[PDB]
């Protein structure tokens, strides 16, 4: 398997992205400490998990990604059980769309706080778990609309945008001590995703459909998080990404490119 | 005069390259209504400026971009005092470097308080005023380092990253409204520079000389505030730079370029 | 005047952008030594442009940028009347769309020549008339599409990313020289858009504006090059630039972002 | 095996970073049609790599890939021998350094016809062939050096350039036929690298090795083909990065990032 022995902490495991992950490297045969604040939810994805790859090793820890005294304890309670730690990867991310103008002091400090700060708190701590074996792996979540990003939505864009330059600066601090980070830039099909084409009358959606198969040049559709990133979560998270470090790593049929 | 009869807000400009901006457009002929928090420095950099252009329109405001009240009202008394409001240029913001993985919340917090959420304050409030004459100008200032950055500098750089962004974003919002946006990224002498310089010790100045020069093409050097930056500033506050928007201006001399 | 007593070299004067740029530099107080292959045409615009701005220095030069011999003897010529050489604009350029899978090697050689060749050449000889006098100014042409482009249009977009790169690449190497090299990525109507709109049909060019309405966020439109572009050449060619290198300016009304 | 019954075309196999693709291809299962204009090192190729993996299927053709009707003889029998096409890898590519006023018409020429033409022809090519089956893969050689590039290397950093834009265009054109294509950008030890090594004197050498040390994060020094970058060849090559296209892949351990 692609990960055997691999061990690997995945936050926001308990849904979209994040539990795609934790079912991806399950599969490929790490051992997965996924972890999450929905625990209920969190655990589900890690027992549904274990049910189709009988005999895997994982386990959920409760953790909330903005607090740092949290992510030590969590962090290190994983790493224990696992005998170390090999690659940490940052799913969990809010999101909220807001006219730029009308932003809530406390709106931005939300999204800053789950998007920035826990990238810096997830990324500094694993980075102290990982430097004494002079080797490891970050990964980081992106997004595409850290390049630009949509009407009604710089607030998100920002955040991803700092995810990304935080991205590129760590790897030239860390890379001397062995520890590569990368950010991924994934376009799939999500629980809000749905539940926006769920909520649109049925011109807006024709209209979203025309646009989004126009703007997403393989295929013209939202990917699928399991059949299009995964393989890609796989690479990354693999021995086979350890030349690669600063980089973004699109997985959207196209719909951005980087330069 | 190139700014002649321009109606100018512009934060920060108690010291450094706030200063230069309110002298250079001070010199240019534009009204400038200058915003800080240092009530005696900011008042005092009108005041010389205004000795060196005798009879000259300005005035001092004291406010904290952080706070989007104060911003409302001290944005709101200037455009009255002016009798409208044309350019409106976000150059306070705060410098600390930090190893990345030793970020307290507490610094984390103070930097994109005062980098970003006193952009998206400034920036939406001079939006709200502009708006209804169908045309403004919003020059935020970026960072070479928002690019990548330095090493022990990942939170500075992820702050501007995100103003970077949020800068492209807006301006595809707010065109439509006649309302440009752009990021300026200046690499000059500053105090803290200065005072950086003043506290190593002979060679580890003459290493960050010698690097200094290989690294910035034009000179060699960091440039000057007055020579170098006002007349890009003075050309993006000017009706020339009308047909742009959501750009980058690097005025470093070379040290990086946009791509 | 911004301009005067510049001394300024401008290629491909005979038309379009070209000759906009001619005019505006001419009506800056510049003396201006304009080059291109359509003899007529291009004293015709030195002509009218003089009728403009009577007293103006002005001359019209035969050149194939694409042969650095004439190059060599145009350039030095005009060096020679004018007393020196302060800018080079190189407006030269050629357009042709084509499928990507059934591009002859007949036009592949023609764009790459007179696209990148000529910008080379053009290039080469104004440093080094430029070179003894420690300062100096290139401005080459660049293209949105150089960053990744349109439909059926691969190939030209291919020549404007190698203008891209030569510019910041030679940025860093003549810098230490005291010559600035930038590019001007300019979205404006020019006869080949007025040829292209006029062979639509009524449905495609409804098509095409609202598209175009929605793809550019200041206006709606293509830009005007003599009231759009104007300025911002002024701005290039004028000292003002003098800590700018390397750098591209898009000239499009929020069309596309540099990053 | 990860490309098992994958049918692979790579040109430039029969040395340097090519000859190291073919022979991670061959290991890794695929059917491999090896081109070159170097025959009797092209096949040398092939058959080493087959005695590493006995009951390999693999075969040599001599192909220009500037000449068109040469690429298409040659891919034509390949896909027939294998047949048919799912990857084709162009590694063909040309180094030559020069101060970049003093580019020969000769230099420039050959630079992009094998750069750039070559792109160009093998791309479309391999586009023809590919089409009929809705799906393919096509990975170009792009370079750090496309980015900004070094000193004295303006000309070749100006073709990879083209290459980098050229991915990105078609990308969008041929991804609604099913076919992503994507660039590889490496910075491995190659011959030329080596020989350059070879040449310089102790001083020069330590100045080099201290600089590359602080230029490349992850190692400090030039990555092995066969090690670091093979691993991430059969990634791009496989069904894994169905999802992804129009990218850049920095190969090279941090020395460059995408933005």
């Amino acid at each position: 398997k692609l990960l055997e022995g691999k061990r690997i902490i995945v936050t926001g495991g308990a849904q979209g992205i994040g539990a795609s992950v934790v079912r991806a490297y399950i599969a490929a045969g790490a051992t997965v400490a996924s972890m999450d604040m929905n625990d209920t939810l969190g655990q589900q994805v890690v027992s549904e998990a274990g049910k189709a790859n009988p005999g895997c090793k994982s386990r959920y820890y409760h953790c909330n990604i903005a607090d740092r005294p949290e992510v030590e304890k969590a962090f290190a309670t994983a790493a224990e059980d696992m005998g170390g730690l090999d690659v940490m990867v940052n799913v969990a991310g809010v999101h909220r769309h807001s006219p730029p103008d009308a932003i809530a002091e406390e709106l931005y400090d939300m999204l800053f706080r789950v998007n920035v700060l826990g990238t810096i708190n997830t990324n500094a701590v694993a980075y102290r778990l990982m430097k004494g074996q002079g080797i490891g792996n970050i990964i980081n979540f992106g997004s595409e609309s850290g390049l630009t990003g949509e009407i009604n939505n710089a607030l998100y864009s920002a955040t991803k945008a700092a995810v990304h330059t935080w991205t590129r600066n760590v790897a030239r601090q860390w890379g001397p001590d062995g520890i590569r980070i990368n950010a991924v830039l994934p376009y799939m099909v999500t629980p809000m995703y749905v539940d926006f084409r769920n909520a649109l009358s049925s011109e807006d959606l024709a209209a979203h459909d025309a646009a989004t198969k126009t703007d997403i040049p393989l295929g013209g559709k939202f990917g699928d998080a399991d059949k299009d990133l995964a393989p890609v979560m796989v690479f990354l998270a693999s021995d086979a990404s350890h030349f690669m470090t600063g980089q973004m790593f699109p997985v959207d049929g196209g719909l951005i490119a980087v330069r």
